[PDB]
């Protein structure tokens, strides 16, 4: 027959080539294979085309561009235009606008203040020949839901960029994030840190099992670690040993920690420290959980704590005698030998010699026995001619937890070797098996493999011989293309053939091979494979260096060898504090897995398969036998499935799809230089390798690490690894100390000077004290006899600072001559710079207690200019040279309102209550996202869908009269709900306010609440709730009625006629009842009065109540907020204080909400307190979306939205600024729509703040000013 | 806003009975059955809780 | 688990509408002694005579 097979990796990755391979054979070489790649809706077409000869394989390396949308279904139709035969056949395929991988490697582990945060970032297309491409943004978010620095709107030219941002000496601390987004919305992170601490002069490490098991009475554990140049250190050791989850309550004075022993020790002078244990006391049993530990040790004369949390997730297991398979034979067939190596180990992880097994196969009803080789390896073999389902089993003991499994309270198990193999569906009666090398793979190498084939009747007619074809695949692409054959026998089923195929690079970290043959008879077979192609790079690369150096040995170098025209990441670190805490996600494996679509494998979610309409539904099948028998649905292996496993696709009419019938439905010398960076730069490799000239740092002996990454178009990327270069000085003075003291308070410093070489020498350290401190010793009059190797005796001291900032400290040692008293001799001839005088850094504060000193003031030019002056001036009991203050300048809607805003975007299921919770709040965030101006008409239109469906499903649960309950239909006789219906009228208001509604709904519901009116009273809930929290309130008609008046006065573009004023009337009534008293929870009811009177505009009355609230202040240290008693007069419950939603973000919003209201404008005091209480809002939000109810979420989002609707207008993006202080020290600023929110962290030199504001232009701004200044001169 | 709520079923007299769910005619509905509103401090409506 | 182990002693198993019924209600705990004057809560129910 005419035969063609057309192999295509089944996602279409853009901005790089697309190499799908293709075959022809046996008929019509005058043919034009062509993959037409069309988005028929409208009309795209990225035609692919090629011509070739019969019985050869070739590959068209076309490509794809950016697209209509991101990720899209693609019906790629292949066309093969022969001279006498036509053909046409479609499919479905996928294309995603390439969404790259980018990242950051921050400088170091753990940072001090005062430093330039420098970093980089990368991106590549699928062919990792990297890709210079435009960049939307390059910034950092400050921990508090805010930003501190930025780069923006550049593009890579070297495929890279490096940065810098000198941090202050008194900035914030904690966690930090250089966050970055890719233009199509995709954004992600690389967090990091800056804290304060004191440095290490070493690191050490545990010895311990990561795996202790059941049958254990002790634990091989010890303490072995490094030092300066990996040397020996003297000191003292200690473990933190502990089990988890004993019977204590972890509460009420109790701890979840289970057993915990105690083992300290001395530090030996050679090697490492060893302390082992017992493990009976621990009760390694049913419900005493895994072991979690640390171990920490001192270095003498320096007093160090060394915490490390590791070797922690250990396997105190249940299964012992844990064997496994290694060499599976994935499939079983009736005409083949399959026989897989099977090792066996367990537990600790080394095999026994010569331990027995038990062998079993079923239906093949096999039975046998074996024992272990050196590693248990056995290559058992079976004969096959049996029913369609294999199910194997092998043991050395029996099927049960034999001791005591019928007691439920044990700690044990044992394995069961389990493996399933399915069979080819081969009407050909031919197939292939392999002998793969299914274990560790060498690259830059190659290894030969055999495999085992067969031929049903050989060439039935066919022709003489065949070639067998294979694709070496990569990343759901194609790295290579190959084939091989040889002369056959005439009609025979041979099996011998070998293959070795290249392992250089250019391929994914799988060798997901399949080698397949095919015939002229509408027939095809091939055998998939899979391997761990361990890490291999298109350009391997390393760093190195001529051997390491000593303390003043400033001379240094590099040796990196990569692609010959190529740019790179080249770091180098004083790895003291990066051997303290690690880096994270940094290796060639990082470069790999950071790839999205690591193993592009199998059809994803959206697509199922091709559907072929083979329906073999005979009425009776004529399955000829002693009793007839109908059709069925199998479960066996297929070749369709081989390629679906592989991932790629083709377009052919061979024998692949089984005749699986269609469902019937049934039938009827040392100079200290700055550490904190040794390298981070770019030297570029020429055609003989690069050579950076590093330069070593003196006056500190510590550890070193190479941060690395590389790039170029020519050779593909690469990964080097760690240079480490630990310094050393045969005579060094080492000054150690705490880090956290102040000029106010004294402290001490213990400077040791060591010896490690065979001469023992008299030596006395000294200092050259300063005015910045005041240093005089404790035992200098002592005559230090001498120090031998690791000889270190250390006199005491005491000292305080006086100077402020990045001050330094000095000691000095020097070996001494001609005092032969202690040792056998004292020549004392180290190098010409024998004397070590090491100056080391430190950062001090001014004495005592800096405190909180802040204010909220704010203004907004509306067609004009607003300005202010104000005092940051209160020096009572001030001390010299300590105060330091600041404002910071930006707007207040983009700070931390990305996550929640785009998150809470939802779709309907449930009864009227949660039906509304899933419908309504989407409207407030719709407005909130639109008001910010960072929206999209797609979320909009799919939100039209949201709104229609959710609206309609609200009507699923409403009343036949107009009203609304939770249930509605099928419950005819009923009455709706009051607070519910208030919410529904409110949100009907706003939802019409965005899109079309019908007027009758608001009509009939507004008048429902209107008739909810007998003579006088303030009505209550018609209690039919299913949930007391959906209404955050506390059930009093007070705040209910106040909900009515606000929700019925906010009146967007409709009318609110009768119902709402008498709500104001009862509101005044309850106000009389309350304010005539003094307690209504003191925040909640009267704040609702505030916002009720506000959207009413009872100006004196709203003012009185919100002003009482202003007296009843619960404000925040950086903001404002209000709280119900929090120790409530009635007794409270246990879990979240039930029966009481606590309604803070709803009430505090309803506190926030009174101020913004005035139909022209309120005061700017309202805007100040608003951004205060909204700092509190956004801080009171959590990572999911919304807040702890639906009420608080709705009303928060709306408060925020209309705060904006006040402060936001499209063309109003022109807010200009100045300060005006008389000390020639002021500042001009500007704020707009596109420089719309950069924080301007800015400080001031004057003790007082007499800095007169000015603000002109369009749009409002949020500033926040405060001071830190120390106190406490004497306080006798 | 009136309510006859104590924490249990609460009928006195001669029977254990949660507040005996009735369906009959009182005078607030006899204000409804003509068509007018009015205002009244007095006790015209039944004690449903 | 149960601690703060008070006791009814001279309880009444009836109550009526022309009567005081007064539960001389013990309290002890644990080793078998009560605190000197640990304040408590006597809740009425449908009297809310707490
Ligand atoms: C929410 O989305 C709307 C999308 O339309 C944003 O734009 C608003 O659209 C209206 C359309 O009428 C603008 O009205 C304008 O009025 C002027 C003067 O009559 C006229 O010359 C324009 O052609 C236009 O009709 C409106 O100014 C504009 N902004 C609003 C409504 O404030 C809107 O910005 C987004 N914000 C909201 C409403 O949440
Ligand atoms: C202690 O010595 C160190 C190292 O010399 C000082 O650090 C730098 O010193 C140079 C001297 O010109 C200054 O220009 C730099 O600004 C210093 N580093 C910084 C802060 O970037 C350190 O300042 C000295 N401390 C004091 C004040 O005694
Ligand atoms: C291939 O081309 C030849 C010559 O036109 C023709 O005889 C043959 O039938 C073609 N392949 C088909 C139709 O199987
Ligand atoms: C447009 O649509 C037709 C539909 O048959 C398709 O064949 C063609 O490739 C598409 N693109 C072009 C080239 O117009
Ligand atoms: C480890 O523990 C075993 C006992 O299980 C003990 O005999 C041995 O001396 C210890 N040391 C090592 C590393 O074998
Ligand atoms: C294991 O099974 C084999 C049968 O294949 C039997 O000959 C042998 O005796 C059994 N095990 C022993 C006891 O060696
Ligand atoms: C396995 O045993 C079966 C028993 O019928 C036999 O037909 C087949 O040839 C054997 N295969 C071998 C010898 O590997
Ligand atoms: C009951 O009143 C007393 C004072 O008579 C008071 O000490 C106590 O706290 C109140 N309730 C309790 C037991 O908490």
């Amino acid at each position: 027959k005419p035969q063609y097979m057309v192999l295509v990796p089944s996602l279409l990755h853009t901005e790089t080539t697309e190499k799908g391979c293709v075959l022809l054979s046996y008929l019509n070489e005058t043919v034009t294979v062509s993959a037409s790649l069309e988005s028929v809706r409208g009309n795209r077409s990225l035609f692919t085309d090629l011509e070739a000869e019969n019985d050869v394989l070739h590959c068209v390396a076309f490509a794809v561009p950016k697209s209509s949308s991101n990720e899209e279904v693609m019906f790629l139709t292949v066309q093969v235009k022969g001279p006498t035969q036509e053909f046409k056949k479609r499919t479905t395929v996928m294309v995603k606008n390439e969404d790259s991988l980018v990242f950051v490697q921050t400088d170091k582990s753990i940072y001090k203040p005062g430093q330039t945060v420098k970093f980089r970032v990368v991106s590549m297309d699928e062919n990792f020949h990297p890709l210079n491409e435009l960049i939307p943004l390059v910034y950092i978010q400050d921990p508090k839901g805010n930003r501190i620095a930025q780069w923006q709107s550049f593009q890579l030219e070297g495929g890279l960029k490096q940065f810098s941002f000198p941090l202050s000496s008194e900035p914030f601390q904690g966690s930090y994030k250089v966050v970055v987004q890719k233009k199509s919305g995709g954004r992600t992170e690389h967090p990091f840190t800056v804290e304060e601490f004191v440095l290490p002069k070493f690191e050490v490490q545990v010895t311990v099992p990561k795996i202790i098991t059941i049958l254990e009475e002790e634990m091989n554990v010890s303490v072995c670690g490094l030092y300066t140049y990996g040397k020996p250190v003297p000191g003292h050791v200690t473990v933190s040993i502990c089990r988890k989850y004993s019977d204590a309550s972890d509460c009420h004075g109790e701890d979840s920690q289970a057993f915990c022993e105690k083992f300290s020790g001395q530090l030996n002078s050679h090697g490492c420290f060893y302390q082992q244990v017992k493990t009976k006391v621990f009760q390694l049993k049913r419900k005493e959980y895994e072991m979690k530990l640390h171990t920490e040790a001192q270095i003498q004369e320096e007093g160090t704590v060394v915490e490390l949390t590791g070797r922690q997730s250990s396997e105190i297991t249940r299964t012992i005698t844990k064997l496994s398979f290694v060499k599976v034979d994935s499939h079983f067939r009736q005409g083949i030998p399959f026989f897989g190596q099977v090792r066996l180990v367990d537990g600790k992880g080394v095999p026994i010699p010569n331990k027995v097994i038990f062998i079993r196969g079923n239906e093949a009803n096999y039975y046998s026995n074996a024992t272990t080789d050196e590693h248990g390896l056995v290559q058992f073999s079976i004969n096959t001619t049996n029913v369609m389902g294999t199910s194997l089993t092998v043991r050395v003991n029996y099927k049960d937890r034999s001791p005591c499994y019928g007691y439920q309270w044990v700690s044990e198990e044992h394995e069961e070797a389990h493996h399933t193999a399915y069979l080819v569906f081969s009407p050909s009666k031919s197939f292939v098996h392999l002998e793969p090398m299914s274990h560790e793979l060498p690259c830059g190498h190659t290894q030969t493999v055999q495999a085992h084939y067969i031929l049903n009747g050989g060439t039935l007619l066919g022709l003489k011989k065949l070639s067998f074809y294979y694709l070496i695949m990569a990343k759901g692409g194609i790295v290579r293309t190959g084939t091989h054959g040889l002369l056959v026998k005439q009609e025979d089923m041979k099996g011998h053939f070998s293959i070795s195929i290249p392992v250089k690079s250019d391929i994914a970290p799988v060798a997901r091979l399949l080698i397949y043959a095919v015939l002229p008879t509408g027939d095809v077979i091939g055998d998939s494979a899979k391997y761990d192609v361990e890490n291999c790079l298109a350009n391997k690369v390393d760093l190195s260096f001529s051997p390491s150096q000593s303390l003043p040995a400033s001379h240094a170098h590099l040796r990196v060898t990569a692609a010959p025209q190529s740019v790179c990441a080249l770091r180098a670190v004083d790895q003291s504090v990066l051997l303290m805490k690690p880096d994270a996600e940094l290796s060639a494996s990082s470069v790999y897995n950071l790839l999205p679509e690591k193993d592009l494998t199998g059809f994803p979610g959206p697509l199922n398969d091709q559907d072929n309409e083979d329906c073999i539904n005979r009425h009776n099948v004529y399955i000829n036998g002693i009793t007839y028998t109908p059709v069925s649905s199998t479960n066996e292996k297929d070749m369709y499935s081989f390629l679906e496993d592989m991932g790629l696709k083709a377009f052919t009419n061979s024998k692949i799809r089984k005749p699986k019938m269609c469902p019937q439905l049934q039938q009827y010398t040392v100079r200290k230089y700055f550490p904190e960076t040794w390298i981070w730069d770019l030297v570029v490799v020429n055609s003989a390798g690069v050579a950076e000239v590093g330069v070593t740092v003196p006056d500190t002996i510590t550890e070193w690490k190479a941060g690395a990454f590389c790039l170029s178009e020519d050779a593909g990327l690469g990964i080097s690894s760690t240079a480490s270069l630990r310094a050393f000085q045969p005579f060094f003075v080492e000054l150690t100390m705490p880090y956290s003291v102040i000029r106010g308070e004294a402290f001490t410093l213990k400077a040791t000077v060591l010896n490690y070489l065979p001469k023992c020498i008299r030596v006395s350290v000294q200092l050259e004290a300063s005015p910045a401190f005041l240093a005089v010793p404790v035992e200098k009059e002592q005559a230090p006899h001498c120090i031998c190797a690791n000889g270190r005796q250390t006199v005491s001291w005491a000292v305080t600072p006086k100077s402020l900032g990045n001050v330094n400290f000095t000691v000095s040692a020097e070996a001494l001559e001609s005092q032969e008293l202690c040792g056998t001799e004292v020549p004392s001839v180290p190098e010409h710079g024998r004397k070590d005088t090491v100056i080391k850094p430190l950062l001090v504060e001014p004495e005592g207690l800096e405190k909180e000193t802040t204010f909220n003031s704010l203004l907004c030019p509306s067609g004009g200019e607003v300005s202010e002056e104000l005092s940051l001036k209160l020096p009572p009991n001030v001390v010299e040279e300590s105060a330091r203050a600041s404002v910071s300048v930006l707007g207040d809607i983009l700070g931390s309102a990305m996550q929640n805003t785009q998150n809470l975007l939802q779709m309907p299921y449930g009864c009227g209550e949660q039906n509304m919770v899933l419908f309504a709040p989407n409207i407030y965030v719709l407005d909130y996202l639109n008001e910010t101006q960072q929206l999209t008409p797609e979320i909009k239109s799919k939100a039209i869908g949201y709104l229609n469906t959710g609206y309609q499903r609200q009507l699923n649960y409403k009343h036949y009269d107009g009203s609304y309950s939770t249930f509605g239909e099928r419950y005819g006789r009923n009455q709706g709900n009051t607070w519910l219906t208030a919410f529904v009228l409110k949100t009907f208001a706003q939802a019409r306010a965005y899109i079309f509604i019908d007027e009758a709904h608001i009509t009939q519901a507004l008048i429902w609440l209107s008739q909810r009116q007998k003579d006088n009273g303030c009505f209550r809930s018609s209690g039919s709730l299913l949930n007391n929290a959906i209404k955050g309130g506390v059930e009093d008609e007070v705040t209910l009625s106040a909900y009515i008046t606000i929700a019925l006065l906010e009146i967007p573009l409709t009318v609110t006629h009768p119902v709402v004023r008498n709500a104001l009337f009862c509101l005044e009534s309850a106000w009389k009842t309350a304010q005539e008293g003094d307690h209504g929870s003191h925040v909640y009811t009267k704040a609702l009065l505030a916002y009720a009177f506000a959207l009413a505009g009872n100006q004196d009355k709203r003012k009185e109540v919100l002003k009482s609230l202003n007296e009843e202040a619960v404000k925040k240290d950086n903001s404002v907020h209000w709280e119900r008693p929090q120790k409530p007069k009635a007794p409270v419950g246990h879990f979240y204080e039930p029966q009481a939603p606590s309604a803070e973000v709803e009430m505090t919003s309803y506190v926030l909400l009174a101020y913004l209201t005035a139909q022209p404008a309120p005061t700017s005091e309202d805007l100040t307190s608003a951004t205060n209480i909204v700092k509190w809002i956004t801080k009171q939000q959590n990572a999911q979306g919304g807040f702890s109810s639906t009420q608080d979420t709705v009303v928060a989002l709306h408060a925020l939205s209309k705060y904006g609707a006040a402060t936001f207008t499209r063309t109003g993006k022109a807010a200009q600024v100045t300060i005006q202080s008389s000390g020639t020290f002021s500042s001009k600023f500007q704020v707009d729509n596109n420089n719309r929110l950069l924080l301007q962290q800015v400080s001031l030199p004057e003790l007082p703040g007499e800095y007169s504001m000015k603000v002109t232009g369009e749009g409002c701004v949020y500033l926040q000013t405060s001071l830190k200044y120390n106190i406490l001169p004497e306080k006798e």
